[PDB]
């Protein structure tokens, strides 16, 4: 039947053991899921040479995912949008197929603890019933400062797909978007303002 | 009926007018196509802070596209592969769909002029009858050296797609792969060896 993910028990790629030891409690709290047959789940990590709040200022902008994600043709939130849990956005993904819309709901937004997350609630693409959580974490050593971003998801494996089929695709997309996040926020950090 | 592409008559994004003026003859020679209704074509450019031959050493490796492209699960050329025009490779693309194979043929390989190109000759994906050409070009100013990579393609627009549907997708993939090429070759340059 259902099982618990083990992301919080091993070092994900792109994290050092030292970083993992500081983050294991956060991974248990925010990046653990109860999964069912036909679902898969992964945890990805990205080190960023910028302060936490600089990274968080970009991560938290639910209305502007194109600021750090690839393959976004457009994203609309409509008038009267407030940055509050329950809000939705309509994302049009660059897919090489006829353009549709992924409708996504903001599930979590904690500016104190630097946690956000969302669910895909409709849209006809390769990530059915996708739900993800992103957390942002600060590190220091001898006055030097960096950030780690953790992003996990659960998603349905489509009929005819292997788990590897779906997991490798979703991991690749998340990893590439985190690399964009790292580039964008490192530029913001180096330029101050 | 058929028309000629105009890539050689305007500055593509990511190129300066000065760079374009030095490259317009190469764009006419290597990045111009006769296209038909139902096809689209684009030219993309990427500046790289590395010497031409450093970039070319990576660009030319037809057997190892994963060295600079994203979304490659595997690539096989089989025993007795020689780097010669007419050779093929089997590329398995990370697609979130059940894994298949894009069979691709090496169309051009000129180590003197730094031109290569390939065609997708089978594979059941979003880039039917895709053909592309990549050229690598050196620039100098006051002893400083850089490279521009130009990559163009022609591809079929699937039934039900708009030209923008296909062109935005193919452009995004090419642009992201060129960014990876820039990162990989800039690292090779900075480390020498
Ligand atoms: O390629 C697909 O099949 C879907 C990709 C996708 C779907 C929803 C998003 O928010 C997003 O950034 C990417
Ligand atoms: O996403 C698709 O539909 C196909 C992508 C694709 C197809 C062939 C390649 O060589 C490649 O790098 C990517």
């Amino acid at each position: 039947l259902s099982t618990i993910t083990t992301h919080h028990l091993t070092v994900p790629p792109g994290l050092t053991p030292e970083e993992f030891q500081e983050l294991s409690s956060s991974i248990a709290e925010f990046h653990s899921y109860r999964i069912n047959p036909g679902q898969c789940s992964s945890l990805l990590a990205q080190r960023i040479h910028a302060p936490v709040e600089t990274v968080w200022t970009v991560v938290r902008r639910f209305d502007k995912p194109q600021t750090y994600k690839h393959f976004i043709k457009s994203c609309s939130v409509g008038e009267d949008f407030r940055m509050t849990v329950g809000s939705t956005r309509d994302v049009t993904v660059i897919s090489g197929l006829p353009a549709a819309t992924s409708t996504e709901r903001l599930d979590i937004l904690d500016d104190d603890r630097h946690v956000t997350g969302f669910s895909i609630i409709g849209g006809e693409h390769r990530l059915r019933n996708y739900r993800s959580v992103t957390t942002v974490h600060g590190f220091e050593r001898d006055g030097e400062i960096w950030t780690v971003v953790l992003e996990s998801y659960v998603v349905d494996v489509p009929e005819g797909n292997t788990e590897e089929d779906t997991r490798l695709f979703a991991d690749t997309v998340v990893k590439l978007n985190l690399q964009k996040l790292a580039s964008v926020t490192e530029t913001l950090a180096r330029e101050a303002g």
